[PDB]
Parts: structure tokens; C-alpha cells; sequence
């Protein structure tokens, strides 16, 4: 065998979770970590603040990946076809991958939350921008991500995250990877893009204080089997002892010197 016994890598148990990664990752105490907690009365509604502009009808997606953390739900990033701008952004940044974090039960999973709420879930769509180039290049820079995030509830079944459930059978362990081409992420939005933005960072090592971050106001609503068939993923490798992937989340860290804005009032 089991990782504790084995290689002290990063995770999310008890003797490898969140409040070791400082160890090997000492921005994890940083000026600008994520998640936060968002505390609504105290945001700032921000005139300024553009609608959010999702451009995803030409998205490429190719193969979704188990990495031993979560898995993740890779796109052709060489040419716009998946992108975002406006909102608070001034540029133009493409989907690379989206993934999920989420609980061993229902009322936790979330990274970000709402007044303290935990929701079940919460989807990163991870993108990079376009005027570095490369991913490698964007996360040296403090504009070089912008990750749009999605808060999951437990209540009625999210139809276009079906395809996403239907395939894990298939990526049960670290390192396995399938086809998933033709996926269509519009069918993980909300209706409204309304929206909450603060500059923060990836919430898993190497913890980079890269990302504007975007987190939607209205939750997806998800059924509990869609979020329980998550949970039979394991974090381990094939011919380890199973430790299921559950749980893989990092807690609210310090706002410290930020003040979240909100697009709508
Ligand atoms: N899980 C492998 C393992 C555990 C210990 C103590 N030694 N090994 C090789
Ligand atoms: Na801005
Ligand atoms: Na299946
Ligand atoms: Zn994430």
C-alpha cells in the first residue's frame, strides 16, 4: 503493498493529504491558495464584470485518463475549439481537461464553498491561456489559467454526465485510460453562467498561483448513483490493495489579502 508503506507521493490520506503537502510543496502556504470558502454576503457584486463566454461547440474531446487523484476528461487544446473568455478575463484560454473531486458521502466533496455549504462534488474545467502558448508556459504565470468550477447537489440525474459514469467500469485504476471522444461539455453547465471570481491557484500539487478562477452560482444537479459510481474508482494501480477514490479534496484555505466578486447582485 500500500502506498504508505511504499513512497510518501502526494494524496489524500491520512499520513499523505492536504496537511502534509506543504512538505514538498511550500506554496501551499501561500498568498493566493485555493479553494476558499465564499462567503456570499461579503462578495462584491463588480459592474465590470463581463458575462462569461463559453465557446464550446467545436470541443475535441479525446480519452479520460484515472491519475491515481481523480480522472480527467482530455480535449485537443492545439487550436481554439474549446474556449473561454469575457467574464473577468482578458484573453482567450482553451479547455485542456475537466475533472471532478468529490466525497465519501453526500454532504461533502466539494473544494470551494458556499457560506460553509459542502456540496457533493465540484467540476474544474481546466483552461490555459492562449498567449503562452502552452500549458507548461501558462502556470509560470499568475494569468496563465482560468478554471471554470461547478458546483455538484445530489437530487435529480444530470443526463450529459451520464456518458462520463457509463465509461468508469473501464478506468477503474491509476493509469488506465479509454476513448472518450465525442463528448459534448456543454451538458455539465448550469443554466444560468452566473458567476463568483477570485485569483487563486490549483488545488493539487504542485499547488501554482496561476488560476482566475470562476465558480458558478447555480449548482448541476446530479442523482446519487451518478456521484456513488464515482466513488467505486480506486486510487490505487491495478494488483494493489483497492483504496477507493473518494475524498479527494482539498479544504477551504485562508482568503488572506483577496476579495471575491460577484457578476450578478
Ligand atoms: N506494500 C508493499 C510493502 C509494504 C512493506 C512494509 N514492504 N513492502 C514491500
Ligand atoms: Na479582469
Ligand atoms: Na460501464
Ligand atoms: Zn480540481
Amino acid at each position: 503493498g500500500s502506498p504508505e508503506f511504499m513512497s510518501h507521493h502526494w494524496g489524500y490520506g491520512k499520513h499523505n493529504g492536504p496537511e502534509h503537502w506543504h512538505k514538498d510543496f511550500p506554496i501551499a502556504k501561500g498568498e493566493r491558495q485555493s479553494p476558499v470558502d465564499i462567503d456570499t454576503h461579503t462578495a462584491k457584486y463588480d459592474p465590470s464584470l463581463k458575462p462569461l463566454s463559453v465557446s464550446y461547440d467545436q470541443a475535441t474531446s479525446l480519452r479520460i485518463l484515472n491519475n491515481g487523484h481523480a480522472f480527467n476528461v482530455e480535449f485537443d487544446d492545439s487550436q481554439d475549439k474549446a474556449v473561454l473568455k469575457g467574464g473577468p478575463l482578458d484573453g482567450t484560454y482553451r479547455l485542456i481537461q475537466f475533472h471532478f473531486h468529490w466525497g465519501s458521502l453526500d454532504g461533502q466533496g466539494s473544494e470551494h464553498t458556499v457560506d460553509k455549504k459542502k456540496y457533493a462534488a465540484e467540476l474544474h474545467l481546466v483552461h490555459w491561456n492562449t498567449k503562452y502558448g502552452d500549458f507548461g508556459k501558462a502556470v509560470q504565470q499568475p494569468d496563465g489559467l482560468a478554471v471554470l468550477g461547478i458546483f455538484l447537489k445530489v437530487g435529480s440525474a444530470k443526463p450529459g454526465l451520464q456518458k462520463v459514469v457509463d465509461v468508469l467500469d473501464s478506468i477503474k485504476t491509476k493509469g488506465k485510460s479509454a476513448d472518450f471522444t465525442n463528448f459534448d461539455p456543454r451538458g455539465l453547465l448550469p443554466e444560468s453562467l452566473d458567476y463568483w471570481t477570485y485569483p487563486g491557484s490549483l488545488t493539487t500539487p504542485p499547488l501554482l498561483e496561476c488560476v482566475t478562477w470562476i465558480v458558478l452560482k447555480e449548482p448541476i444537479s446530479v442523482s446519487s448513483e451518478q456521484v456513488l459510481k464515482f466513488r467505486k474508482l480506486n486510487f490505487n494501480g491495478e494488483g494493489e490493495p483497492e483504496e477507493l477514490m473518494v475524498d479527494n479534496w482539498r479544504p477551504a484555505q485562508p482568503l488572506k489579502n483577496r476579495q471575491i466578486k460577484a457578476s450578478f447582485k
